[PDB]
RNA sequence: UACAAGAGCCUUUCUGUUG
RNA sequence: CAACAGAAAGGCUCUUGUU
């Protein structure tokens, strides 16, 4: 198709040095976050059993990741002030409370874990709606053995879970979107699994809060079992739209909204009413308060050895109807086996986004995408649209919309923190 | 669950032919 | 009611070296 040009990845520190991804992937060496943050306090736990990961292999850990760290112009000074070792979701909560009412000014909490467990969904429930601080959770297997590529992805996904920001993109190559402060917003719904009848659906939203698009902020509500459209979409855009407002100190003039998680069958069924409850959003905010609203539908549905579909290729033909728009776009490149990237589709949008400066902006938040050094399938806020859905499911664990919705609001400093990654 | 797709199995949901 | 499907959403179980 059209292989788009990655953007450059414009890494701070002293060197200020851009990391120009390469087949998709760009290399951590030599440099230096844009916005690394001072790490003062920081805290690394132990779930996972002492037989498997020792403390000299978490102190390994710990001395790689500085040094590592050192080199993304990320200071990680001394020693972590807390390791210890625990089991089970019941133990979630005293040392997480400890870890909130010990170190004044933290910002982060590092968990390892073994594997497919509860404890991973208790402490993103703890995180995230009951005590307020972002969680970093790393499997048992990647501590033992790291690859700088390992550390390179953890340290990325640490200092954008501080509230940092990890690296902005080219400004002079950035689409003229950015010329005025606008927002990006994510929006998923996770069905409940088939055979339940009494389980809630999610509703989970993301809307950036800076200029660059790296810090995000985000909220989920609870709906009707298996409900496709988006419940209560004007209350928590309303408050994303107040929080942008509060950060960036400036109205937005342009939003964007990504949809993911809805059926091919029922795309106008969640479209008219949830556009309309973003009006809703907007109308009761401020008087005369209309700015542009864009909707557009993301579905996860040669290079190198394995031979795949190069990221950002353009076809028109050959797979949907020739009616419609069916703007059939994908901005991403396999690795190995076969290529089933995502599957981007404009509906008509409003804020007059061309094809090719959209094509841009999704490649630059496939880029901006802030857990690993890769350009990725959907964009960043579709991902966090994904993983702020996947936290709700991990929010009504043993737990329409009542005691569920209360269970999976996000606690007052957790919107402002970047907890999803 | 560093990220990333891939592959095997079970639902139970929606659109087709036939019924 | 059943059958040849395609798509969506969960749960599991295996691999890659992307520095
Ligand atoms: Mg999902």
């Amino acid at each position: 198709g059209r292989v788009l040009q990655p953007p450059s990845i414009l890494y701070g520190g002293r060197n200020k040095a851009i990391a120009t991804p390469v087949q998709g992937v760009w290399d951590m060496r030599n440099k230096q976050f844009h916005t690394g943050i001072e790490i003062k306090v920081w805290a690394i736990a132990c779930f996972a059993p002492q037989r498997q990961c020792t403390e000299v292999h978490l102190k390994s850990f710990t001395e790689q990741l500085r040094k590592i760290s050192r080199d993304a112009g990320m200071p990680i000074q001394g020693q972590p002030c807390f390791c210890k070792y625990a089991q089970g979701a019941d133990s979630v909560e005293p040392m997480f409370r400890h870890l909130k009412n010990t170190y004044a000014g933290l910002q982060l909490v590092v968990v390892i874990l073994p594997g497919k467990t509860p404890v991973y969904a208790e402490v993103k429930r703890v995180g995230d709606t009951v005590l307020g601080m972002a969680t970093q959770c790393v499997q048992m297997k990647n501590v033992q053995r790291t690859t700088p590529q390992t550390l390179s992805n953890l340290c990325l996904k640490i200092n954008v879970k501080l509230g940092g920001v990890n690296n902005i993109l080219l400004p002079q190559g950035r689409p003229p979107v950015f010329q005025q402060p606008v927002i990006f917003l994510g929006a998923d719904v996770t069905h409940p699994p088939a055979g339940d009848g009494k389980k809630p659906s999610i509703a989970a939203v993301v809307g950036s809060m800076d200029a660059h698009p790296n810090r995000y902020c985000a909220t989920v509500r609870v709906q009707q079992h298996r409900q496709e459209i988006i419940q209560d979409l004007a209350a928590m855009v309303r408050e994303l739209l107040i929080q942008f407002y509060k950060s960036t100190r400036f109205k937005p003039t342009r939003i964007i909204f990504y949809r993911a998680g809805v059926s091919e069958g029922q795309f106008q069924q969640v479209l008219h009413h949830e556009l309309l409850a973003i009006r809703e959003a907007c109308i009761k905010l401020e008087k005369d308060y209309q700015p542009g609203i864009t909707f557009i539908v993301v579905q996860k549905r040669r290079v190198g050895k394995s031979g795949n579909i190069p990221a950002g290729t353009t076809v028109d033909t050959k797979i949907t109807h020739p009616t419609e728009f069916d703007f059939y776009l994908c901005s991403h490149a396999g690795i190995q086996g076969t290529s089933r990237p995502s599957h981007y589709h404009v509906l008509w949008d409003d804020n007059r986004f061309s094809s090719d400066e959209l094509q841009i902006l999704t490649y630059q938040l496939c880029h901006t995408y802030v857990r690993c050094t890769r350009s990725v399938s959907i964009p960043a806020p579709a991902y966090y649209a994904h993983l702020v859905a996947f936290r709700a499911r991990y929010h009504l664990v043993d737990k329409d919309h009542q005691a569920l919705a209360k269970a999976v609001q996000v606690h007052q400093d957790t919107l402002r923190t970047m907890y999803f990654a």
